[PDB]
C-alpha cells in the first residue's frame, strides 16, 4: 500500500498520491543496497582528493577552484546556503511534496552516491508531514527551489505550516529529529536536479488528464441538453479515417457518455427529417433542421483529442524523467565519475510548454461552447442566455460569461519560456531551460481552465432546466446534471454568480464530476 | 523509385522526395478501386436527393439551405471560386507540390466518394511539372488555400511559373489538358481538409530533423577545436541515468561525430593533469583547468535532444494526418455518411507550434556557441573574435555574430497560432486551429536557424585554422571543416561576410553538410 520509490518505476500518478493523498513512500531495501554500497566506491575515490566537480572542485563558472577534501562539509554546506535564494509565493504543500518525492526518487537511482540516511531523511519529510518552504521563483532550470528543500534537511530555512514559513530548526526540535550533515557531494546532487519542474509538471500534467476528462463530461451533458447529433463521435471516423490515437479515446469516451440517452439525434434521423421537410416544390430550400452542429459540439475529438496527445507525450516524458538520475556528476561503477548535464530540464521545459499551449486550446473550446448555449441564435431555441423568466428585466448568465470570456484571454498572454533562456554565473550556463516557469504557465492556465469549466457547467445544467429535458438525459447526463444541482440550485432570478462559479471550479478541481460518473455509472473513462 | 500516394503508406520523406526532388507518384490500383468502390455507392446515394453537407446543402452556415441535386455541378463550382480568396505571398513549388501531393493521398484513403479522375488528376500535375498558385494566407486550420488548388483543376485560377503565376487556362492548353468538371462532393472534398499544414509541415519537420543533425556535426566540430570533454556524451549518462530517446540519439550522434579525435580529451586524463596541477595542502587552489566545459558544450545530447523528441512527436502525428481521411463528410460502405470534423487540423497546429519552441531553443544553443567561440573569455585560449593578425584594427567574426544574436531574439517574437482561433461564418467556425499558420511559425524559425548555423560554421571553420589543430581534428571533423572551405576561404582580414553566411546557410538548407558525413566519413547519423 506504500508507494516503491525505487528510480525505475515511479509513475505521475503515484506522485499525486504521495503529493495530494499523502500515500506512503518506500525505498525498497534493494535500492538502498545499491545506494550503500556505490556511497563506498565513491567515498574512496574522493577519498584521494582526487578532482571531482561539486565534492573537490569550485561550483559553476568557478570549477576553476580547486578544493581540498579538509573541507569536504564546508562545500556542500556553503553550497546550499548561499543557493538558498528563492523568492516569491511559497509552493503548496502538495505542490512541495512532489518536489521532494521527486529528488528522492532521483537519488535513489543509486547513480549520485549518496548515503542511504539522505533516502531516509527524505522519506522521513514525506511521511512524518513535514513539508519544506519552498519559493515558486529562482530557478533557471531548480537550483533555487531545490536548495531551499536541501536546507530543510540540515534543519536550516523554512518548514511549511498552514501556508505559513516557520525555522526548521524550531520544528525539528518539536519532532525530535537531529539535523542531518551533508557530506561528500551531498549538497549537490541534493539541489542539482529538475525535480522542482518534475514534481510540479507532474500534478499537473496528472489533473490536467483530469481536466481533460471532465471537460468531455460536461461537453456531452450540453450535448445532450441542446440535443446534439452522435455522428461526429462515431468510431468509424476516428479509429479508421483518423487513427489519432487522442482523438480516437476522446470520441469513445464521449460515445459511452451518451450512451441511453432520449435527447441526442443519429444522422439518420437528420437526414429522415430534413428530407421531408423539403416537402416544397421545389430548388433552393430554407430549413429550420441543421444536418450538423458547430464545431464546438462537432470537433470535439479532433481538438480535445489533439490536447489529449499533448498530455500523453507529457506524461512520457515526466515518467522517464522521474525515473532518470537528473544529477551531476553522476557514478557508475567500473567507470569515470559522470561529467555532463542531466540536471538540464529541457525535456519537460518543452513539456510543460505544450501542456501550456494545449490546455489553452482546450479553454477555447469550452469558453465558445458556453458561447453557444447562452447566444439564443446559436442555442438551437434555448431562451437567451438561458434567462428562465422575463428577459432583459433578468440578465441570467450573460454576466457569467464574461470572466469565462476573460480567461481565454488571459491564458493567451502567457508565452512559452523554455526558449527564454538567459545566460548567467559567468556565462557558464549559456543555455538553461527554464522548465519551472513552464511548469507554473501550465498550472495556471489548468487552474484557470476550472473557472471555465465551471461557467459551462452551471450552464448545462441551466440549458437542461430551462429545455425541461431532464427526464431525456442519460445515464451519465443525469448524474452530471445532479453531481451540479447539488452545489448549486437552479438559476430562477438573476442573483449573484461569484460564489456559484468558485464552489464548482472547485468541485472540478478535486475531479468531483469525474468522480459522480464512476460512482453512479458503470462508465469507464479513458 | 516512384512513391506511392495510398493514403495508408506515404511518409513525410516520401512528401520530400515528391515535392523536393520531383520524385513519381503512384496511386495503387487498390487504392483507385477503393475510390471506385466509394465513388460508386455514394453517387447513387446522392441520386436519391438526400441531405448531404456540401453535396445537397449550404457550406458553413448555410448548411440550412438545401440545393437540389440538379445543381450537382455548380454548387461545386461556387465554393472553389467564392473560397479562393487566398492573400499574402506564393507559397513555393516544393511547398505547394508537398501540399498537392498531401491532398492526393487523403482521396487515396478512399473515403471521400471522389471520382477516381480526381486522384488522377492530381497525381499527374505533380508527375507533369505543374504546380498550382497557392497564397500563403487565408486558411483557419485550410480552404482557401487548398481552394486554389481545386481552381487549377477546373481550369481556372493561376499556376505556379518562374516564380510568379498565370491563368490556368493558358497553361492547361498549353500541355494538352482540359479542364476537369466537378461533380457532387468533388469541389468540398478537394478544399475540406488539412493539406496545408499537412504538407507544409511535412516539409519543416523533414528539414528540422536535419538541421538538428547538421547542429550536432557542426557542434561536433567546435567541441574538437575547442578540445572539450567527451564525458557529457558517454553512453551511460544517457541510456541509463536519462532515458530520453532524442537525448541517447544526441549522445550516440556526438560520439560518432568526434571518433578517434586528436583534440579531444577523456575525463581520466583531465583529472589526472589537473591533480597533477594541485599542491599539496589543505586549502583551495585556483587552476586554469575546467574538468567541465560549459553548458553549451556539455549540454548538447539534453537540450538537442528535448528538440528531436518534439520533432519525433511531429513527425509522428503528421505520418498520421498525411494517411488520413482529413475530409468531410466520409464515405464507408454498408454505414451511413459520417458527418464530422475531421478537416479540424488541430493535431498538426499543436505539432508546428511545438515544432516552432523546439527549434527556436535549437537557435539559442547554437547562437551561444558562436558566442563561446569568439570571447576570448570563453573561448579557452582562441584570440578575440577569432582576428587572424592584429586586434582592435581587425575585428574578426565581431561582426558577423550580430545576425545570430538577432535571430535569436526575432525568433521568441514568434508565439503559438494553434491557440489564437478567431470565431467566424455565423458562429460556423467557432473554434478553428490556425495550423498553417503554425506550419508557416515553423518554416520561418528553421530558415532563421541556418543562418545561425551558418555563422557558427564558418566561425568554427576559422577556429580550426586558427589554432592549427586541423591535423588533430578527426574524420568527421575534418570532412565538415573541408565542407567550408570548399564554400569560403578561411578569414584573413576584415571583409565582406554577407555573402559567406548567406552562402554557408543556402547550403545548410540544402543539407551539403548532413550528407558530406554520409560519405567522407560513412557515419550513418540519426
Amino acid at each position: 500500500v506504500p508507494v516503491s520509490v525505487d528510480g525505475e518505476t515511479l509513475t505521475v500518478e503515484a506522485v499525486r498520491r504521495v503529493a495530494e493523498e499523502r500515500a506512503t513512500v518506500d525505498v525498497p531495501a534493494e535500492s538502498i543496497a545499491k545506494a550503500q554500497k556505490s556511497r563506498e566506491i565513491f567515498e574512496g575515490i574522493a577519498e584521494q582528493n582526487i578532482p571531482i566537480y561539486g565534492v573537490t572542485t569550485g561550483y559553476g563558472a568557478m570549477i576553476y577552484m580547486q578544493v581540498d577534501k579538509s573541507k569536504e562539509v564546508e562545500l556542500q554546506t556553503n553550497l546550499v546556503r548561499s543557493h538558498s535564494a528563492g523568492v516569491g509565493p511559497l509552493f503548496a504543500e502538495d505542490e512541495a511534496r512532489a518536489i521532494v518525492a521527486a529528488r528522492l526518487n532521483t537519488l535513489a537511482k543509486g547513480h549520485s552516491a549518496v548515503r542511504p540516511i539522505i533516502l531516509e531523511r527524505l522519506a522521513q519529510y514525506l511521511n512524518e508531514g513535514i513539508t519544506p518552504a519552498i519559493p515558486e521563483i529562482g530557478s533557471l532550470g531548480d537550483l533555487a527551489p531545490l536548495s531551499h528543500v536541501a536546507s530543510t534537511l540540515i534543519g536550516e530555512g523554512y518548514v511549511l505550516r498552514d501556508g505559513r514559513p516557520v525555522e526548521t530548526a524550531q520544528v525539528l526540535a518539536e519532532r525530535g529529529i537531529e539535523p542531518l550533515e551533508l557530506r561528500f557531494k551531498e549538497g549537490l546532487a541534493l539541489i542539482n536536479g529538475t525535480s522542482g519542474m518534475t514534481g510540479l509538471g507532474s500534478l499537473v500534467v496528472g489533473r490536467a488528464l483530469e481536466q481533460a476528462q471532465q471537460a468531455e463530461i460536461v461537453t456531452a451533458l450540453l450535448i445532450e441538453a441542446v440535443r446534439g447529433s452522435t455522428s461526429p463521435f462515431l468510431a468509424e471516423g476516428h479509429d479508421i479515417a483518423r487513427p489519432h490515437e487522442g482523438q480516437i479515446d476522446t470520441a469513445a469516451n464521449m460515445r459511452a457518455l451518451m450512451r441511453g440517452s432520449g435527447l441526442t439525434v443519429e444522422h439518420a434521423d437528420l437526414r429522415r427529417e430534413l428530407q421531408k421537410d423539403k416537402e416544397a416544390g421545389k430548388d433552393v430550400q430554407r430549413s429550420e433542421i441543421y444536418l450538423q452542429k458547430a464545431y464546438s459540439l462537432r470537433a470535439i475529438p479532433q481538438v480535445v483529442g489533439a490536447v489529449r496527445d499533448t498530455l500523453y507525450h507529457a506524461r512520457h516524458k515526466l515518467r522517464i524523467e522521474l525515473n532518470s538520475a537528473n544529477d551531476n556528476p553522476l557514478f557508475f561503477e567500473g567507470k569515470e565519475i559522470f561529467h555532463g548535464a542531466n540536471f538540464h530540464g529541457q525535456p519537460i521545459a518543452f513539456a510543460m510548454d505544450f501542456v501550456t499551449i494545449a490546455l489553452t486550446q482546450l479553454g477555447v473550446l469550452a469558453e465558445r461552447q458556453i458561447n453557444r448555449v447562452l447566444n439564443r441564435h446559436l442555442s438551437y431555441g434555448l431562451p437567451e442566455f438561458l434567462v428562465s423568466g422575463d428577459p432583459g428585466l433578468h440578465s441570467g448568465f450573460a454576466g457569467a460569461q464574461y470572466p469565462a470570456t476573460a480567461l481565454v484571454a488571459e491564458n493567451r498572454t502567457i508565452g512559452p519560456a523554455s526558449t527564454q533562456s538567459v545566460p548567467s554565473n559567468g556565462d557558464n550556463q549559456d543555455v538553461v531551460s527554464m522548465g519551472l516557469i513552464s511548469a507554473r504557465n501550465a498550472r495556471r492556465v489548468l487552474s484557470n481552465n476550472n473557472k471555465i469549466l465551471a461557467v459551462e457547467y452551471l450552464a448545462a445544467a441551466q440549458a437542461v432546466d430551462i429545455s425541461g429535458r431532464f427526464d431525456g438525459l442519460s445515464p451519465a447526463a443525469k448524474a452530471t446534471y445532479e453531481a451540479v444541482r447539488r452545489l448549486v440550485p437552479t438559476l430562477g432570478v438573476d442573483r449573484y454568480m461569484a460564489d456559484d462559479i468558485e464552489l464548482v471550479a472547485d468541485a472540478l478541481s478535486r475531479g468531483e464530476f469525474l468522480r459522480a460518473i464512476a460512482r453512479e455509472t458503470d462508465i469507464q473513462l479513458r
